[PDB]
């Protein structure tokens, strides 16, 4: 038994609610928060730009020194770092940006990290102004994370039409 209330079930593994990441994570305070991350760890706007908000810029002052140190990620890569105030770790994953030209197939690459860890709370990878359709990566999700990933979207809209489409 696990936190996490109100989701709808799509698979085995999988849960789905219409939530912000950020009050979702300041309520569960989960493990694991996945950051929608880019390969520089700046964390701007989307997702990351929210999480890092909510963190009173923490994320980025964290951020900035790992990546002096280790230089970029890969796309379709991730790096565990604090999760501050909103959840114990934050995994920064990597997916593809379409608005770059990204190769779209990195984006099972990038759910794989998910794999690493048994519970987490995250967004669906490359949506948003990462420009993918967020049906074809709740589609990547379901086929590619075998661990238990609790995704919240925050437009209702969207919410309503992916599960509305989820085979
Ligand atoms: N992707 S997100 O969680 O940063 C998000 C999306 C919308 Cl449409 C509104 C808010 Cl307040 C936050």
């Amino acid at each position: 038994v696990n936190s996490f209330s109100g989701y709808l079930k799509l698979t085995d593994n999988v849960y789905i609610k219409n939530a912000d990441i950020v009050e979702e994570a300041k309520k569960v305070k989960p493990t694991v928060v996945v950051n929608a991350a880019n390969v520089y760890l700046k964390h701007g706007g989307g997702v990351a730009g929210a999480l890092n908000k909510a963190t009173n810029n923490a994320m980025q002052v964290e951020s900035d020194d790992y990546i002096a140190t280790n230089g970029p990620l890969k796309v379709g890569g991730s790096c565990v770092l604090s999760g501050h105030n909103l959840a114990k770790h934050c995994l920064h994953v990597v997916g593809p940006n379409v608005n770059k030209g990204e190769d779209i197939q990195l984006l099972k690459s990038a759910y794989e990290n998910f794999n690493q860890h048994e519970v987490l709370l995250a967004p669906l990878l490359s949506a948003g102004i990462f420009g993918a359709d967020p049906i074809h990566s709740l589609r990547v999700c379901v086929d590619t994370v075998r661990t238990n990933v609790y995704l919240a979207v925050f437009d209702k809209n969207l919410y309503d039409k992916l599960v509305s489409s989820f085979l």
